[PDB]
């Protein structure tokens, strides 16, 4: 198919997609990995994944959009804290490109997103979920209080997912902050490179944890190794969940498979989304949209390495059966400043509607 545009198309089905990336990468993401594009990625998962193969079909249906068509409705359950922004910053793209389901804007919204990440995989895109669905139940999103067992659990309930395409998915983790667990500080990173879609988050939290970037009591939080912040500059932040999963024996090991493991890691989290992304369908009933996600940034190739003020003496190694990588050391002795911002400042306020959630 030649859309309106003129741009040569797979299906005619896929032209209207064209003009919807176009807006969101103007309107709330500006072609950075930053604020709004970290909080769409969160959402294409909290999403898709409230549903169950135990419980039926009246408790979830999947990558299904319910969390736009029902906002009053799971983005006030407590697990779902702070997704009322993203799915506010959609409501007006499913208003406004409105031949194209709220499921499907759901999911092409976080494969556009997470092209703007370098080093991330230009992920599938099948289309045709309806537009209807029914609101989901409470009690299926993961919290980072869960342990391995009940993580576990949730994913092969929700859709088969084995440890491996699960810890595939916490990929996701190295471009992600965090600004509920804490409610004194905001936009906590979980590694050093939150804007870069490489392998960090699986190295630091490996690390041994020596502080907290706010306070030290909160549900779902240890220690983190990198604690230090000033200014809008917060300090990383390790999910207990996170920290769980790198040392518990069904998944140390690919946990730190990931480590200094690039390509690897990025084809991984292409696989498992590829899963993720048509959780409530059968995806020989969906049609292929590939072609309309945007190239995503290519990372520049350089190893993993351990950021200042930490080194291998840190690790807190659980894979017996795997050579941990040699990898170099930033050099100076205290810990740098994370930037708030993709070009380094302090100082980058993201687009936000207001809305119904
Ligand atoms: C056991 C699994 C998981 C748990 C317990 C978990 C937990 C969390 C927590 C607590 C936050 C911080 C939210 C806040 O306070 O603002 C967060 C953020 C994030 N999560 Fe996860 N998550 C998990 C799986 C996933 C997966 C599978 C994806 C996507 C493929 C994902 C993508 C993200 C993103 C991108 C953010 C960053 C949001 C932002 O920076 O604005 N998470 N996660
Ligand atoms: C999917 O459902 C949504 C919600 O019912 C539809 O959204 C409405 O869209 C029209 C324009 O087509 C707006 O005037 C309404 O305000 C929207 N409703 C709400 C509650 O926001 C959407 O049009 C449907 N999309 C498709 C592809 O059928
Ligand atoms: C980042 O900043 C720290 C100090 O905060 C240095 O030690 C490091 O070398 C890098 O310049
Ligand atoms: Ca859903
Ligand atoms: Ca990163
Ligand atoms: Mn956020």
């Amino acid at each position: 198919a030649v859309c309106p545009d003129g741009t040569r198309v797979s299906h005619a089905a896929c032209c209207a997609f064209i003009p919807l990336a176009q807006d969101l990468q103007e309107t709330i993401f500006q072609n950075e990995c930053g604020e709004d594009a970290h909080e769409v990625i969160r959402l294409t998962f909290h999403d898709a994944i409230a549903i169950s193969r135990s419980q039926g079909p009246k408790a979830g249906g999947g990558a299904d959009g319910s969390m736009l068509l029902f906002p009053t409705v799971e983005p006030n359950f407590s697990a779902n804290n702070g997704i009322d922004d993203s799915v506010n910053n959609l409501i007006p793209f499913m208003q406004k490109h409105n031949t194209i389901s709220a499921a499907d804007l759901v999911q092409f919204a976080g494969a556009v997103a997470l092209s703007n990440c370098p080093g991330a995989p230009r992920l599938e895109f099948l289309a045709g979920r309806p537009n209807k669905t029914i609101a989901a139940v409470d009690g299926l999103i993961p919290e980072p209080q869960d342990s391995v067992t009940k993580i576990l659990q949730r994913f092969e309930d929700a859709g088969g997912f084995t440890p491996f395409e699960v810890v595939s998915l916490l990929a996701s983790h190295s471009v992600a902050r965090a600004d509920k667990v804490d409610q004194t500080i905001d936009a906590a990173p979980f590694d050093s490179t939150p804007f870069t879609f490489d392998t960090q988050v699986f190295l630091e939290v490996l690390l041994k944890g020596v502080g907290f970037p706010g306070s030290a009591n909160n549900t779902g939080e240890v220690a983190s190794p990198l604690p230090l912040g000033s200014g809008s500059d917060t300090g990383e932040m390790r999910l207990q969940s996170d920290f769980a999963l790198a040392h518990d024996p069904r998944t140390a090991c690919i946990w730190q498979g990931f480590v200094n493991e690039q390509a690897f890691m990025a084809a991984s989290f292409r696989a498992a989304m590829s899963k993720l992304a048509v959780l409530g369908h059968n995806r020989n009933s969906l049609i292929d949209c590939s072609d309309v996600v945007p190239v995503p940034k290519p990372a520049t190739g350089q190893p993993a390495m351990f950021p200042a003020s930490t080194g291998p003496q840190d690790l807190e190694l659980s894979c017996p059966s795997e050579r941990f990588p040699t990898l170099t050391t930033q050099p100076g002795a205290s810990q740098s400043l994370i930037a708030h911002c993709p070009d380094g400042s302090m100082s980058c306020p993201g687009v936000q509607f207001n809305g119904p959630a």
